C-alpha cells in the first residue's frame, strides 16, 4: 500500500497545489494533504482543500502538528510529495532523522508564478488572481475582502 | 499497478544511481531502469546495473531507444524518477508531449558529488573512486584500466 | 510615446539604482521613478531621487500606492524596468493580471554588491559606502548618523 | 528613434522567440531580428522568422555577422533584447566593449520549457511540438522529416 | 603570520561549523572564531565553541561587535573564512570598505543540510539531530528542552 | 609552511586570474600556478603568467599533469585556491580522494564578466578586451591576430 503526504500551510490552497495533489493521487494509492499549523483559519483551509479535491477519491485532508516526518510515519504513509535548495535542506534533514523520502514535481508552467502569499497580496490590492485559484478559494476570497 | 522508469546512460552506474533505484523501488510497485543509447558498451552497462540491483526484486533493467516518454507509456509505467533546471525543462517538455510526470529525489549527501563522467575522469587519472561505485563497477573499472 | 516605470522603496536610492534610471532614460521616451510606500521618510526619499537625477530631463519622480501595474497603466506608461527568480515570479504575475511587461537590466559590475539595506547596515556601523551612493544620499546619511 | 535588436541563431524560431519579438515591438520604435551565423540553412531561418512576424509592422529580419554589438551600433539601434548568468556575462561584456545595453524579459510561462535544440531533438524522435512553434516552422519541420 | 576569522552567531555551533574551523586551522597560523551578537546566550555559545574546539590549539574564540571587517583588521588577522550569493554580496562589500578578503569552503557532504536554525526547530519538535552537532551542544540541548 | 595551488588552463591568463593570484599570495606562504594541459601553447601560457606576476615574489608558475590533487600533495602544498556548483562537485571529489581542500574567492566586481574563452572570442571578432587582460597577454594577443 503506497502513500504520499502533501504538506503545507495552504493559506490558501492554489491551483498549483491542486495540480500537485492530482499528480500525487495518480501515482500513489493514498494521498494525505497535511495542513500544517495567516489569513484563513484552520477550518477554512480544510474546507477549501476538500472543496477543491472532491474529484480525487483517494485523497484525504488532515490537520498536522509537529514534524512532518512524524505525520508521515504515524499514518503509515511512505513519502512526502511537493511541488517545485531550501526544500533540498529539509528533504535531506527529513531523510536523516526519520528515513522519510521526498519526491519533488515541477509546477505546471501556467502555475509557475502563483504562490499563496503572492496571490493574497495581489488579491488584497485589487488584482484578479481567480484564474490561479480554485473556485472555492475564489468564493471565500471575494467574501473576505467584501 | 504503479510504476516508475529510471532513465539514464549509466556509463557507469554509480552508488548515487543505486540509491535512487532503491528509493523508487520502495515507493512504486515496479521499477524499470532504462539504459538509453561512451566508455562501457551496452551489454556491460546492463550487467553492471543488474549486478548492482539484485537486492531489488521489483526492479527490471532494459535498454531504451527513442523518447523516454514513449518508453514509459509503452511499458505501461506511470512516471519517470530521477535523482537531483535542465531537468526542469525536460520534465515539462515530457509532460507536454506525453502527459508523463517526473518525480525528482535529492541525492544522499554522501553521493552528492559523484557523477559517471567525473568518476571516469578521476579513475582514468589514477584516483580512487571505489567508495562511490558498486563493486560490480569497481571490478570492471579495474580491469579496463589494467 | 514609449515609457518605463522604475519602482522600488529607494530607502535610500543607490548608484546602482541611478545607473538603471540612466539606462531606462536612454531607451524610453519617459521614465517614472515610483517610490512605493524604513529609514528615510517619503519626502526625503523623493528629494534624494530628484537631487540624484537632475541630469535626466525625461525622468519624473512620483510616490506610488497599490499595485505597481495599476501605477504603470494609470500613467499610460508601457513597461516596468528594474535592475538585476523572485523578480521572475512578480514579472509573470504582473503580466498575468495587467498585461504589463518587465524588462530587466544587469547591474553595472561596480554596483553589483550594493543594496539599500546593506548600505544602511554598513553605514550605521561606521563603514564608508559613500562611493556607492549619490552625494545627496551621502549628505543626508552623514547628517542622520551625526 | 528607439530600437532593439533581438539576436539569435533561430534554428528554428520558436513561439517563445516570437513572444519576445512581440513584446520588444510593443516597446521600441523599431525591432531588428538578427540571425547570427545547424538544421535549417540561413535562408530557411529568415523565411521562418518573416513568415512568423508579418503581424509586426515595425520588425525587420536581417542576417548578422560578427559581434552583436557591432550590429547594434551599425544599424543605429539602441539596445539588445532577449528572453530569459551566462547572458549576464555577455551583457556585461557587451556593455564594456561597446556601451550597448541588454534588456531581459521573462518567457511567457507556457513557453518556459521550449528551446530550439529541445524542439529539434523531440521532433526528430517523433514527438509533437507543434504547439510550441509557429505554423511556418511546423510546416517546414514536417517536410524535412518526411 | 597568517590568520583567518570565522564569524557567525553560532546559536548553536554545528559539526558543519567545526569542520570549517578545522579546515581553516589547517591552513592559517591562527584562527579566531568571532561570535557576533536567539536560543543560547553569549556565554553558552562561547562555551560550546570552546568545548568543541579543544583539539585545535591555534584556534581562539572571541565575542565580536560591529563590522566583521573591523574585527578582522583590529586583531591583525588577514582574511574571513566561512563555509558554503548573499555571501557574495557581503564578501564584495567587505572587500570594498576594508580590503578584507573572504575565502569560502564547501561543506563536507554529510553536513550539507545542517544549519543552526534547522537543527533548533527539529530538536524542539522532538527530532534527533545529535549526529549533526558537537556533544557539548547535544548535552546543553537536552538540558534546555528537559 | 602554508601553500596554495591555483590551477587552470590559463589560455590566456586574465586580470581576474591575476587578482586571485594576488589574493592567494597575500594569505599563503607560497603560491603555485599550475597550468593544466586551445589558442596559446604551453610555453606562451607560462610566459604570460610569469610576465604578469613578477610583482608576486612568493608565486611560482609550473606546468601540471594529471589530477590537480596529485600536484598539490606532491609539491607539499596544502590547498587549492580558485576564483568564483561545478566547482563544488570537484572540490568535494578532490576532498574525497586526496583530502585536499579548496578555498574559493569572489571575483573583483570589475572582472566578474571576463573569462579566457569570452575574451578570446571577443578579441578575434575585433573587440577591445585589453582592459581585462594583462599587458603581456594584450601584447601577444595583438601579434597573433595581426
Ligand atoms: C508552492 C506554492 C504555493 C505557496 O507556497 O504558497 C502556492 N502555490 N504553490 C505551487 C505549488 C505547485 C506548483 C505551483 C505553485
Ligand atoms: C546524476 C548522476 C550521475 C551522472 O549523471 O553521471 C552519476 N551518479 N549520479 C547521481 C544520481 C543520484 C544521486 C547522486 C548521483
Ligand atoms: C537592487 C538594489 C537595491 C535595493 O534593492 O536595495 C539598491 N541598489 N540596487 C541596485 C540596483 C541596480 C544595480 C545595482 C544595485
Ligand atoms: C531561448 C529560446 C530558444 C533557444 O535558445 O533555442 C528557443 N526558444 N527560446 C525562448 C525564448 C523566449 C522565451 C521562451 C523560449
Ligand atoms: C552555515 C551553517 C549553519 C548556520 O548558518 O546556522 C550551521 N551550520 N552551518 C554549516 C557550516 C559549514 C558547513 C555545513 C553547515
Ligand atoms: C574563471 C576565469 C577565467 C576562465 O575560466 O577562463 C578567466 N578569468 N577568470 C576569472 C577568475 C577570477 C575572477 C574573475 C575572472
Amino acid at each position: 500500500m503506497t502513500g504520499a503526504v502533501c504538506p503545507g500551510s495552504f493559506d490558501p490552497v492554489t491551483l498549483g497545489h491542486v495540480d500537485i495533489f492530482e499528480r500525487a493521487a495518480a501515482q500513489f494509492d493514498e494521498v494525505v494533504v497535511a495542513i500544517l499549523v495567516g489569513m484563513f483559519d484552520l477550518d477554512e483551509r480544510i474546507a477549501m482543500v476538500k472543496e477543491s479535491t472532491t474529484h480525487l477519491p483517494n485523497l484525504r485532508v488532515q490537520v498536522g502538528h509537529g514534524l512532518v516526518v512524524d505525520f508521515v510515519r504515524s499514518c503509515g504513509m511512505t513519502a512526502i510529495v511537493k511541488g517545485l535548495e531550501y526544500e533540498l535542506q529539509m528533504a535531506q534533514m527529513n531523510k536523516h532523522i526519520a528515513g522519510v523520502d521526498t519526491f519533488f514535481v515541477a509546477t505546471a508552467p501556467r502555475y509557475s508564478f502563483v504562490s499563496s502569499s503572492l496571490a493574497k497580496e495581489v488579491a488584497m490590492l485589487g488584482g484578479d488572481v481567480s484564474e490561479l485559484l480554485p473556485e472555492p478559494v475564489n468564493r471565500r476570497l471575494r467574501d473576505r475582502l467584501n
